[PDB]
């Protein structure tokens, strides 16, 4: 492993590996941002004697493409020079391994083949921010025992070193006759001039061409002063003086020289233009242009008569461009043949050839467009976040407060509508509060009573989700918005509705020569066979639900869809590009036409389902510059077409080994695609897309990020980012289908290795990263199907990729099976071999430098521990007795460009300098990690009420987290935000580099909570309640002694090791009991399958159960709030619906709950917020659980009782005093009299589970939807409404179990007496008839087809005669998969699902008692 040095005239050395030819040389170090075509961008002769810096830290991916093939015309196929022109070459990391269908070798192999030096594992981001504002920065890559002396190359005339020693001809024979004067041109600027019918007569730099015959002029350059070619501006200038009037075209260096031929000067820029993302303006008329630069010298804007700037530089005001006022001479700064760079500008190639075919004298702004108009706006009505559609159900999206944000500073009134009184949304003060909120659901009656109060003249109906779309579409198209006189800012809904119909969009794509094939859903084989033959084959089949699902012809759509049509009623056809490339791009578009594309995401494994899961990473990392440039141009010319004003996203699928591509789809509203691409890049995309809405262009709009620089840009990320889906499962296995992806992580790295292994991390904390050893020490089994592994889907799937390496199954056959392009499994294969080399070495034996590359590529102290028979501690000891620790790095959008001062941090191995001070010293805040089950939104209003408690005192603060889902994750509301790993090691990192006053655990949920006692031993000042006290409260154990020895009751409870142990406890107690590794148990048989340590306790029926949420300070309770589930207490508790205040709990019962908290706050000596549940009885009170911290029912309290929990919380924590005279204590409570509160979960759904002692149909949910009324029954009715449910009339389905028929019958007279019509299956329905309680019998959903007297379920919901399903709990085996299907078809229709009997009746008795009644603006809130 041969090393070398980059070292720099100013002292700087990084030591680094070389992969090139390995010898010394000298040059000017340069850098450039541009993050695609390596191949082409090291082929620029515009590099000679250069050592470029590569911002891209992920180089050669594509290998070298095939470097002696001509074209027919003679150019290099593929380069833009004859071999490579950069002296040498700067990298982070560099792929030995590559893999692309043009590939033909590694890049090492051609570097070292046209002796060309590059070392790797250097800090490219240093070396730019050194190099940016300085002149001329010299430095060499030396070799130890090859010293060489700083030269500046550019004192010597490098434009002759670089042109063609003798005229050349390409394209012999075509009509117009193109003179190209080579001071150093690049292969693409000849091939477009031929491609527009020019005979090129490429001539040398210094060749005299004042006489020739020619139809135009063109002068195409790079490298070097353009000074020192003092013959050719010579010539040039005398071309200029004759009254020769032929077109002249400058590139680059010919707007140098053109503008020293008419007496202008030339300066070496101090900061010089080289990126694929330089902004430029057309003075002349206003337009602004993306364009790809590479030049460190400039032209003086003091420019000489009859020349006038054409192009300027959006970011620094330098010259990118000149025009003659007259004759048909002018010159642009930029490459408008890019290769690489955007295909932006490439009118001005067909602008010149005009010049030509007019020849009169006719000027260069006679030929491109010319100048021109924005909407004013008083009051913005802005729909928020919104329920669930019959479609895309499940999504948060509080980009609202953004565009809120946005409106203000234009001194916009904004009026926001959100149905949930908690939301995070609705938990700002300053520039994010609206300045009128409305707290109902996001439905066409409740928008339009909005509308007729508030009379806005402005709608925002793309920042709120789907629901949100389609409510502002509806209105539209009633005629309401055009009735009370309301745009819609942005994207028209005309537009909006081409994007959301298929048929649709495929009409207006076919107007631009774009095809979508669409997709067919079919109720039949010939339908199928039909729909099949208008795509053309291969075909994907999908069903509703559920080998995957391929048809290369109509032989197998039959077999397959035969099958298909034997489980279901309908399926849908689609084009099969499974195993293509699926890339997303996301644009901006604003109404002066510019466009911009800001992010670009591949994914890397779709994982075996559909979706929208996707493990995926920014900026796609396989593309060739060709590929990506491509599909940018359609993404620009589509959004443009569609006539976008706003964000778009757009996903294609580009075939592996060609350049054929098809357009998945578009997204003309704000999504998860979108949120993340925001968190990627540092690009406020809801932000900017708003300002766009008011009509502001880019160009007027600042970036946040840099300060001096616009939002007329394409960011340039000198990171990756990976981001992987949390699924709702909970299990790690190897069968279903219809998984839900609930939450999302994304990680920050310098090589792929790194990010991904974060990512991995993030995910869940029981996975370590990548390796084939299964979580939980679980043993691969010997019966082990490892194809199989491959390509179904599972919540093992990366580890058994894992272990398919590490068994030595072939990267092809892995591809193959997986879809997971080869370079991906490359630097996977690459951490497995890291693996095994520290397996076979030790604490002693492991070296520096192996421990540093692993540190690199992702691994934790912990996977190291493993291998070297440490543990954590001592390896994290290890390794800082060797000085390894990780930096600091801002993200800055403009890869160092521009320095940023905003603090959008990250923490990589991969670096030599921190990018920040670390005098703050402030609190750290830890968050939530990923949302999943138990874990939703509402940890999200904790972080920003802390977060804002510590802002408004003047403390500072440091954020870390890593869920891009989350409103907190701010720059702009906290000092420091990390987006990082919630792990001990990460946590130590910055809170140690950080030197931080000290770290709050409790308002983050439980990821936080339980780093408490390790962050406590290596450190760090925990604030409030001590770690001590947190391990006392929850060892089961420790907590039930004190709560003996308080005399305060629980259900008896007992560990258990045995199974005769077991059973001897649950007989003591009388059955039934709970378990752990929330399991039941009521008979023998479950028990004895289940470990083969478990907590066994006594389950009591008929309770009720209690959440006392509080905040304690030195052990007294100073805030407390009472709140009562409706379902009666059981394992379901998480996703209790809560009432606040209490419903139907005695009085001394909550005495009881009060004095057990009261103690309990004294004996554990809580200082900040904690959370207790019981259960109650009658006036028993027994503790289940005490969690010392923030619970999820926090916001809802303080919402409902008008003090917010957290910050009395922070302020005990950091020991500002709080006056407690108007505080929710013990002896003065804060009890609503006027009105009830309810919490509910926003999306509820079945699941079918897993283990398989018994098959138990199981209800999931997650999210917050919390509503006021009157009292609890209509509080629930517009909890209901606020979910996006019609509140139920017509028909009920009736499930419940033989069992509880005797207890269920009044429940569903009452309801037939409301003017329900009951529906059952037959057995119920006869015996409510039997009752003289009217019902119609139906199907179980297994037996439709065979008894047509009975109606399908999904037939009477399709009706709507079924419009609630009621479906208690039924233990019978034989009907669990029924039960499920009963409760899935209502979910996915879109009907009201009721799965408790309390809850049942709750409903009951509210239609009893009772949509614009309940909210009619009536007043609440203390
Ligand atoms: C190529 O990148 C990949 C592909 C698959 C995976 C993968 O196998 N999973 C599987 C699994 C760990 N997962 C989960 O959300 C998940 C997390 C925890 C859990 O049990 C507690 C179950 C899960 F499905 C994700 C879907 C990711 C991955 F982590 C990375
Ligand atoms: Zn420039």
């Amino acid at each position: 492993a041969q090393t070398a040095h980059i070292v720099l005239e100013d002292g700087t050395k990084m030591k680094g590996y070389s992969f090139g030819h390995p010898s010394s040389v000298a040059g000017e170090v340069v850098f450039n941002t541009g993050l695609g075509g390596y191949p082409e961008a090291i082929t620029d002769p515009a590099y000679k004697g250069q050592i470029l810096t590569m911002a891209n830290p992920i180089i050669g991916n594509g290998g070298a493409p095939d470097t002696t093939a001509l074209d027919e015309l003679g150019l290099s196929k593929y380069l833009e020079s004859n071999g490579i022109k950069v002296s040498g070459l700067l990298v982070l990391d560099y792929s030995k391994d590559y893999n692309h269908w043009l590939a033909t070798k590694s890049l090492g192999q051609w570097l070292q083949e046209e002796k060309v030096p590059a070392i790797y594992g250097v800090d490219t981001r240093m070396l730019t921010k050194i190099i940016r504002d300085k002149g001329t920065m010299l430095g060499k890559i030396e070799f130890e025992g090859q010293p060489v002396d700083f030269v500046d190359p550019n004192k010597q005339n490098l434009i002759a070193e670089v042109s063609t020693k003798d005229v050349k001809v390409y394209g012999k024979g075509n009509p117009t006759k193109v003179v190209a004067v080579d001071c150093g041109i690049k292969n693409n600027v000849i091939r477009l001039l031929v491609k527009r019918g020019a005979e090129v007569h490429l001539v040398p730099w210094n060749h005299d061409f004042t006489k020739m015959e020619y139809d135009g002029i063109l002068i195409a350059g790079g490298p070097g002063n353009p000074a020192l070619a003092e013959p050719l501006i010579q010539n040039v200038r005398k071309i200029l003086e004759s009254d020769r009037k032929e077109p002249l075209f400058g590139i680059s260096t010919g707007n140098l020289i053109t503008g020293l031929a008419a007496g202008a000067k030339t300066y070496k820029m101090s900061m010089a233009n080289r990126g694929q993302n330089q902004p430029v303006l057309n003075i002349t008329n206003k337009q602004a242009f993306i364009t790809a630069q590479n030049h460190g010298y400039a032209l003086d804007n003091t420019l000489p008569a009859g020349w006038k700037p054409l192009f300027v530089n959006v970011n620094d005001q330098t010259n990118e461009g000149i025009m003659h006022e007259s004759k048909p001479f002018f010159a642009v700064q930029f490459h408008p043949e890019v290769t690489p760079g955007p295909i932006d500008t490439e009118y001005l190639f067909d602008s010149f050839f005009s010049l030509i075919k007019k020849g009169k004298a006719t000027t260069i702004t006679s030929v491109l467009p010319k100048p021109a108009s924005r909407v004013e706006v008083s009051k913005v009505l802005i729909l928020g976040s919104g329920g669930l559609s019959i479609g895309q159900a499940g999504e948060f999206d509080y980009s609202g407060s953004q565009a809120v944000k946005a409106m203000k500073e234009e001194n916009v009134k904004t009026v926001l509508m959100n149905p949930n009184i908690a939301s995070v949304q609705t938990n700002e003060v300053g520039l994010k509060q609206a300045d009128t909120v409305y707290f109902l659901p996001i439905t066409p009656q409740f928008v339009t009573e909005v509308i007729k109060a508030e009379q806005p003249d402005g709608l925002i109906l793309g920042m709120g989700g789907q629901t949100a779309l389609n409510c502002g579409v509806e209105l539209f198209k009633r005629g309401v918005l055009k009735e009370y006189g309301v745009k819609v800012l942005g994207t028209s809904v005309e537009s909006i509705m081409a994007t959301e119909d298929r048929q649709l969009f495929s009409d207006k794509l076919n107007e631009i020569n774009e095809k979508i094939a669409p997709s067919f859903a079919v109720e039949s084989i010939e339908d199928a066979l039909k729909a099949a033959d208008t795509i053309g084959y291969p075909v994907m089949i999908r069903s509703a639900y559920a080998g995957s699902g391929i048809c290369p012809n109509r032989e197998t759509l039959m077999d397959l869809s035969t099958k298909a049509f034997a489980m279901t009623n309908q399926i849908l056809v689609e084009k099969s590009v499974t195993g293509w490339k699926e890339i997303e791009y996301e644009v901006v578009r604003d109404a002066d036409d510019n466009c911009v594309t800001v992010c670009n995401m591949e994914n890397v494994d779709a994982m075996g389902v559909h979706t929208g899961d996707s493990v995926v990473v920014a900026p796609a990392q396989t593309l060739s510059n060709a590929e990506f440039q491509m599909l940018r141009r359609t993404s620009i010319n589509v959004v443009r077409h569609l006539g976008i004003v706003g964000e778009c996203n757009i996903q294609f699928a580009l075939h592996p080994t060609s350049m054929e591509y098809c357009i998945i789809e578009v997204n003309a509203r704000l999504s998860r695609s979108s949120a993340l691409a925001s968190k990627a890049t540092g690009y406020p995309l809801a932000f900017i897309a708003a300002k766009i809405a008011l009509g502001i262009p880019l160009p007027e709009i600042k970036n946040v990020v840099s300060g001096k620089t616009s939002a007329c840009f394409e960011p340039s990320l000198d990171y990756m980012v990976t981001k992987i889906p949390r699924w709702d499962l909970d299990r790690f296995h190897g069968i279903g289908s219809s998984m839900k992806s609930v939450g999302e992580v994304m990680a920050i790295g310098r090589t792929f290795e790194e990010s991904f292994q974060k990512a991995l991390r993030m995910c869940h904390p029981s996975i370590e990263g990548f390796t084939p050893r299964l979580p939980m020490n679980k043993e691969w089994p010997s019966n082990l199907d490892l194809r199989k592994e491959l390509s179904e889907p599972s919540s093992t799937r990366i580890y058994a990729i894992a272990k398919a390496i590490d068994d030595n199954m072939s990267l092809d056959e892995i591809e193959k099976l997986t879809y997971i392009d080869k370079w991906f499994l490359y630097k996977m294969r690459d951490i497995l071999n890291m693996e095994k080399t520290l397996k076979g070495l030790n604490s002693e034996s492991m070296t520096e430098e192996t421990l540093k590359r692993a540190k690199e590529i992702g691994f934790s102290d912990k996977q190291i521990s493993k291998c070297l028979g440490l543990t954590e501690a001592q390896t994290r000891e290890l390794r800082l007795k060797k000085n390894i620790h990780p930096w600091v790095k801002q993200i800055d959008t403009l890869a160092a460009e521009y320095p940023s001062v905003t603090n959008y941090l990250y923490v990589t191995y991969n670096g030599q300098e921190h990018d920040v001070n670390f005098d703050d010293h402030g609190m750290m805040v830890l968050g939530c990690g990923p949302y999943h089950i138990g874990s939703s939104v509402e940890f999200d209003w904790c972080a920003v009420s802390s977060i804002r408690t510590l802002r408004q005192l003047g403390k500072k603060t440091v954020v870390v987290n890593c869920n891009p889902e989350t409103v907190s994750t701010d720059f702009d509301e906290c000092d420091k935000l990390y987006f990082e790993e919630l792990s001990l090691e990460r946590i130590l990192d910055i809170y140690h580099q950080e030197a931080c006053g000290g770290c709050i655990i409790s308002v983050g949920g439980q990821i936080p909570n339980n780093l408490a006692v390790p962050l406590y031993k290596n450190g760090v000042k925990i604030m409030g309640t001590s770690p001590l006290q947190i391990d006392r409260a929850e060892d089961r154990s420790i907590f039930s002694a004190v709560l003996d020895e308080l005399k305060v009751a629980q259900a008896p409870w007992k560990a258990v090791n045995t199974l005769n142990e077991a059973l001897e406890f649950a007989k003591s107690v009388d059955y039934p009991c709970l378990l752990r590794p929330m399991n039941v148990v009521f008979s023998e048989d479950e028990m004895k399958k289940f470990l083969e340590p478990v907590v066994l306790t006594k389950f009591v029926e008929g309770a009720r159960e209690v959440e006392m949420d509080a905040v304690g300070k030195d052990g007294r309770v100073i805030s407390h709030a009472i709140s009562e589930h409706v379902e009666d207490a059981g394992v379901h508790s998480g996703d209790a619906t809560l009432m606040l205040p209490t419903q139907t709990i005695s009085q001394g019962a909550i005495e009881k709950v009060k004095d057990a908290t009261r103690k309990i706050a004294k004996a554990f000596a809580i200082s900040g917020p904690f959370n207790v549940q019981f259960l109650v009885k009658g006036n028993d009170v027994l503790v289940i659980e005490c969690n010392l911290r923030a619970s999820r029912s926090f916001p809802f309290v303080s919402k409902t009782l008008g003090v917010d929990f957290i910050d009395v919380a922070t302020k005990v924590m950091i020991g500002e005093n709080v006056d407690e005279k108007h505080l929710p204590t013990l002896d003065h409570p804060i009890i609503p009299a006027d009105y009830v509160a309810i919490k509910a979960p926003m999306f509820s759904w079945p699941r079918l589970r897993d283990a398989d002692p018994i098959l138990r149909c199981e209800m999931a949910s997650t999210g917050e939807v919390a509503c006021f009324g009157e009292g609890i029954h209509t509080a629930f009715l517009k909890a209901m409404l606020s979910t996006g449910f019609k509140i139920p009339q017509k028909g009920i389905l009736i499930g419940i179990q033989q069992s509880f028929r005797p207890r269920f019958l009044g429940v569903a007279e009452q309801l037939h007496n409301e003017g329900f019509k009951l529906f059952a299956t037959e057995a119920t329905s006869d015996w409510l008839n039997a009752n003289n309680v009217p019902a119609t019998p139906v199907a179980w959903p297994s037996q439709e087809g065979q008894n047509p007297s009975l109606s399908s379920i999904r037939k009477l919901i399709r009706d709507g005669s079924i419009d609630l399903v009621i479906n208690l709990p039924n233990n019978n085996t034989k009907f669990v998969h029924d039960n499920y299907v009963i409760r899935r078809t209502a979910v996915d229709s879109g009907i009201p699902l009721l799965t408790n009997f309390q809850v049942t009746k709750l409903f009951a008795e509210a239609v009893q008692k009772s949509s614009k009644s309940l909210f009619h603006y009536r007043q609440y809130s203390a």
